[PDB]
């Protein structure tokens, strides 16, 4: 869920607030998406979006109204290092995978606040 997503982005960027640094940034960084990722960061929100399309495929997302930003899956942030538990089952695993991937993407990428809060035209 949301709540854990901003987490595991902290757990990666200690100064950040993930919920404003990371929210209507670019052409996906936001709820839903379009056009063409405009820099590295867009396109880690890119995948992240294609990858909650991806788990709401899963027959095991499909059974539980399991929705990815209010479902919620157990993980834990050790040295600013992220990891999934072996307790999640099927759809919350896959989904906090979506995020930590994402978390981890988003800490290695350039952050060009041009880009934030970005006119849609460009999308
Ligand atoms: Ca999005
Ligand atoms: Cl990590």
């Amino acid at each position: 869920a949301l709540w854990q997503f901003n987490g595991m982005i902290k757990c990666k960027i200690p100064s950040s607030e993930p919920l404003l640094d990371f929210n209507n940034y670019g052409c996906y960084c936001g709820l839903g998406g379009s056009g063409t990722p405009v820099d590295d960061l867009d396109r880690c929100c890119q995948t992240h979006d294609n990858c909650y399309m991806q788990a709401m495929k899963l027959d095991s997302c499909k059974v539980l109204v399991d929705n990815p930003y209010t479902n919620n899956y157990s993980y834990s942030c050790s040295n600013n290092e992220i990891t999934c538990s072996s307790e999640n089952n099927a759809c919350e695993a896959f989904i906090c995978n979506c995020d930590r991937n994402a978390a981890i993407c988003f800490s290695k990428v350039p952050y060009n606040k041009e880009h934030k809060n970005l006119d849609m035209m460009n999308c």
